[PDB]
């Protein structure tokens, strides 16, 4: 079963995205399909949320809000 | 078959959206699912874009640079 969620790096901490990268999901998506090979993404509240993502793949925490807010379009 | 698109309204016009209607997709998304019954939608470029809206469904006109811009995400 896949998941959405805010992929996280090695460092442990999500994708930042601001200014035209939050105002567009082009970043997002590119990041969330090439380097975590998700389905989709965009910029959710400063950082990229990707949906369709492996089980396997950690995410960050997030409230009930947060997920609730960032789950759409797939 | 469906296709994506800028939905016109009764006046031959596309559903403006800025600030932060163009920052977070919620408000074209759900203008394109309960007003369009599309599938789903976001801000494209200070208009609401639709993705699976049926093929009756009148849209804006739109250069090739425009559409291949905006479909991301289904």
């Amino acid at each position: 079963m896949k998941k959405n969620g805010y992929p996280l790096d090695r460092n442990g901490k999500t994708t930042e995205c601001s200014g035209v990268n939050a105002i567009a999901p082009h970043y997002c998506n590119s990041e969330c399909t090439k380097v975590y090979y998700a389905e989709s993404g965009y910029c959710c509240w400063g950082a990229c949320y990707c949906f369709g993502l492996e089980d396997d793949k950690p995410i960050g925490p997030m409230k009930d809000i947060t997920k609730k807010y960032c789950d759409v379009q797939i």
